[PDB]
C-alpha cells in the first residue's frame, strides 16, 4: 500500500512505471514483488524516485535482452543488454503522467 | 576527458565516485572506461548524474560481493549483491565531497 507498479506490454519490450505513494524506506527493497515480464523480451523502467529504486529494478530485470532506464529528455536509455540493443542506444519513449 | 574518476579504497569496499563536466549523451555507455578494482569486495557508487549513469555503473560491478548507491539522506544502499550484504541493506558510511 505503499507503491504501485503499472506495466505496459510492446512488441519490443515491456514497459514497468513505479509510483511512491508513502514514503519508503532502503528495507522496502527486500519486500517489495517485481512485476514479472516476458523474458523474450527487453524492458523499460521509470518512475519518480531515488536512484537505488531505479538501480534495484534495473537489476532485478537483467536476464532480459536488455534493460533500460527512462529520462524524461531523451527516452529509454539502455544500460546493459545480452541480446538486442547497446549499452547508450536510447529507445523512443515518451512518457506523460496526466 | 568529459568524465572523471576517483576511487578510494577500505576494508570493505572500494568506492567509486564519479564526476561530471561536460555534459554528456548517452552514447557515452559505449565508451567510459570503469575503474577496475579488488573483486574481492564489494563497491559503493558516489557521483551526481542521471539515473541511467548510476544504474549503468552499478550493473557494471555486478560480479562483486555486492555494489550500493550513495544517498545523502542515507548513506550506501545495497541494490544487488551475491555475497556479503542484503538488498536494502544500507552500509553506514559518510561521503562528504569539498567543493573548490
Ligand atoms: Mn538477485
Ligand atoms: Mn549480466
Ligand atoms: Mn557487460
Ligand atoms: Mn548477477
Ligand atoms: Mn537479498
Amino acid at each position: 500500500a505503499s507503491m504501485k507498479f503499472a506495466v505496459i506490454d510492446r512488441k519490443n519490450f515491456t514497459l514497468i512505471h513505479f509510483e511512491i505513494e508513502k514514503p519508503i524506506k532502503p528495507e522496502i527493497l527486500k519486500e517489495i514483488e517485481i512485476p514479472s515480464v516476458d523474458t523474450r523480451k527487453g524492458v523499460v523502467i521509470s518512475g519518480r524516485g531515488p536512484m537505488w529504486m531505479h538501480c534495484f529494478l534495473a537489476h532485478k530485470y537483467h536476464h532480459t535482452p536488455f534493460v533500460a532506464v527512462y529520462d524524461p529528455r531523451l527516452g529509454a536509455v539502455v544500460v546493459q543488454s545480452h541480446s538486442e540493443l547497446r549499452e547508450g542506444d536510447v529507445i523512443d519513449v515518451v512518457v506523460e503522467e496526466i
